[PDB]
């Protein structure tokens, strides 16, 4: 079974994590916080990233991610009303590096698709 | 001259107050969505130093910031305490004083302390 790596780490986020349980162990000062979070990444499988919401912490956890080769599924909200970056929806490869976009209730469904 | 790489999110006129300084100390490369990332990657890469305004939260600034980690990059994050947000743990956590630097900031010490950055 795959280690997970889940970005960011409310009942959305716990919705995304209940089912990737179903699929593989979730991994998932302040410079403490930092090196447990880069351990973790660094023994992923599959790194899973919300991207809807704008954030310097999850944009460089895909950085730091990508840089270390781990295969990437991004999920973003275009009901947000939200344009998500150039930077994220550009990384994009639509093989170990792919961008989702989904509505809240087709949460469940897309997961079990990219997990099988 | 060296090259410098700069960012922010998508506060214009303290961008260009930050650039107009960089361009004392060296060449400011930075001043479909595929070409966007690859042209930025290639810029990236031939920095010799990054400087990030990370007081705005941004995907995009995060992910920059985390690629130039990986090409073992001197990075210089500017963030401005006075905005009344809490810089994100994990680019507070990302900093060591050294390679790696987080520096708060004034709104109106900006030419300053890009003078004691590049200076020293
Ligand atoms: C490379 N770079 N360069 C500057 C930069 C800022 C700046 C300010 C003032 C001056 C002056 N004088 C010069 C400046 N240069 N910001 C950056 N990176 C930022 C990283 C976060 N962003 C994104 O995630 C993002 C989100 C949505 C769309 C796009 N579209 C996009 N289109 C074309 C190119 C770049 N981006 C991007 C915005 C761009």
């Amino acid at each position: 079974r795959p280690a997970l790596y889940f970005c960011g780490s409310r009942t959305l986020y716990e919705r995304i994590v209940s089912r990737l349980r179903r699929f593989g162990t979730v991994l998932t000062g302040d410079r403490l916080i930092h090196e447990q979070d880069l351990e973790w990444l660094q023994q992923a499988d599959v790194v899973v990233a919300e991207v809807t919401q704008p954030s310097l912490g999850v944009g460089y956890e895909l950085g730091r991610a990508v840089a270390f080769n781990k295969r990437i599924l991004c999920l973003f909200r275009p009901q947000s009303g939200r344009v998500l970056s150039a930077m994220i929806r550009g990384a994009a490869d639509g093989s170990r590096f792919q961008v989702w976009d989904y509505e809240e209730g087709e949460v469940e469904a897309l997961l079990d698709r990219y997990f099988e």
